[PDB]
């Protein structure tokens, strides 16, 4: 048969729009991470994780078209992101993804970028590589 | 990023050996139906749409290798097929479905081909086309 993107797959843009927003709502719940955005109506940081994640698994190219080539560590080097802040940004996102109740296989490999996508975000001298 | 088949994205081979399973559970416990297959320990019968449908999807051509080029409506004009017939042979595939509890986007995909296949395959003159 025919094929199809992962994004297409886990049913397109709600799903992220779904995902996004389970994350921030536990994200607003958290003490240290509330903290960690400046300010309120951080609801537009909400749009842009959405946007990006559209866009890696392949859809929408939208996220470039106005955030640019994604220099993910670069927009992260302004924060003192450590252990507890990303073990305390997954507790958020393994919540937001068993909200989507996807099929393991697929739960598995966005779960999986994530693992990693913050291991390899944080910037302080405390990690192995 | 990557592409991937529907065989693939609904999690391969035993989203089907599952599907089929419930299936003829349901069949198995159905009247009408179990008279529709001669004898018992049709089993292999199970096993037949299971290799075709990951087949379809595009999954091993085991099925081809096997039982050959897939011809639908010869290996179903032994058979007197009915509304009262396909009717409860998707009553069963409906229960089979929501087992698998997909994402509404591919259930919606494997369901709605289903859906006609079994609606096509009546051989009785009760149909509109
Ligand atoms: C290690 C845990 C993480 C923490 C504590 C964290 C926190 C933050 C903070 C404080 C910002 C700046 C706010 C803003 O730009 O509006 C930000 C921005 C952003 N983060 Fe994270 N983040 C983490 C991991 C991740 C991961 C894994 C991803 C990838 C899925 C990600 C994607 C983004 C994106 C796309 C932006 C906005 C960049 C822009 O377009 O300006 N973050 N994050
Ligand atoms: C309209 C309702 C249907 C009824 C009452 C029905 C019933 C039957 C019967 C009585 C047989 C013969 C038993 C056997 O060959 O072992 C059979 C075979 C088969 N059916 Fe159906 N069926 C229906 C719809 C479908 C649909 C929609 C599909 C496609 C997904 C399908 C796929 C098959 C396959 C692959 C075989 C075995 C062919 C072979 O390799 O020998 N059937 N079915």
């Amino acid at each position: 048969d025919d094929q199809m993107t992962f994004y297409e797959a886990v049913g397109g843009e709600e799903t992220f729009t779904r995902l996004a927003r389970r994350f921030f709502e536990g994200v607003a719940a958290d003490p240290v991470l509330r903290p960690m955005f400046p300010e309120e109506d951080l609801g537009p940081a909400e749009e842009r994780l959405r946007l990006f994640l559209m866009q890696y698994w392949g859809g929408p190219e939208t996220y470039s078209e106005r955030r640019g080539h994604p220099r993910l560590r670069m927009r992260h080097e302004p924060y003192r992101i450590g252990a507890e802040e990303r073990d305390r940004f997954l507790t958020h996102m393994r919540a937001a993804v068993d909200d989507l109740a996807l099929p393991a296989h697929l739960e598995q490999q966005l779960w999986e970028y994530l693992v990693y996508a913050a291991y390899a975000m944080v910037n302080v001298p405390e990690d192995a590589q």
